[PDB]
């Protein structure tokens, strides 16, 4: 069964604002993700060092950026600590309400979207280039779930019945038919040295 639900506020108001907004340079999407990426990469290490077994679901600590020119995607993968339903449903929004409600305020005062990483709600950065997004993660407590929205004020959330991943997160950009480019080898490697290179995991540029 899938469910639906409809975002806050706040931040289906900012998914259309970095839709709509015209800003050309599309490409720090990918650090934002990166960066998440990261940080959940910290936490399970973090919390792994006064419980071992958190790393039963994985030792590897690891990021893969996966272009497919057939589906038109490209997946950022984590061995993270990966998201539960309720961060999915409801907590991750709970937290971006007041994120986005500075990011707005700054996007006077003159910031620009490039900054988004500043308010903690980078993740929607991946609407610069992806028409949709589909999330696949699992954490220890919880079971692995599928999140998916094209945006339009609503998501998905269902049980994923995919290969089961271990633990951590998958997000797959659908990229926009004008977006092809971060499908490139060459462009993608320009990206990371430029704003992830000195990410603390590794980062495998998987090729096509
Ligand atoms: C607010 C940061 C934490 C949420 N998060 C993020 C950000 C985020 C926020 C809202 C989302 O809505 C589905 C998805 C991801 N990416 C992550 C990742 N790769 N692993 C673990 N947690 C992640």
């Amino acid at each position: 069964e899938v469910e639906t639900f409809a975002f806050q506020a706040e931040i289906a108001q900012l998914m259309s604002l970095i839709i709509n907004t015209f800003y050309s340079n599309k490409e720090i999407f990918l650090r934002e993700l990166i960066s998440n990426s990261s940080d959940a990469l910290d936490k399970i290490r973090y919390e792994s060092l006064t419980d071992p077994s958190k790393l039963d679901s994985g030792k590897e600590l690891h990021i893969n950026l996966i272009p497919n020119k057939q589906d038109r995607t490209l997946t950022i993968v984590d061995t993270g600590i990966g998201m539960t339903k309720a961060d999915l449903i409801n907590n991750l929004g709970t937290i971006a309400k007041s994120g986005t409600k500075a990011f707005m305020e700054a996007l006077q005062a003159g910031a620009d979207i490039s900054m988004i990483g500043q308010f903690g709600v980078g993740f929607y950065s991946a609407y610069l280039v992806a028409e949709k997004v589909t999330v696949i993660t699992k954490h220890n407590d919880d079971e692995q779930y599928a999140w998916e929205s094209s945006a339009g004020g609503s998501f998905t959330v269902r049980t994923d019945t995919g290969e089961p991943m271990g633990r951590g997160t998958k997000v797959i950009l659908h990229l926009k038919e004008d977006q092809t480019e971060y499908l490139e080898e060459r462009r993608i490697k320009e990206i990371v040295k430029k704003h992830s290179q000195f990410i603390g995991y590794p980062i495998t540029l998987f090729v096509e």
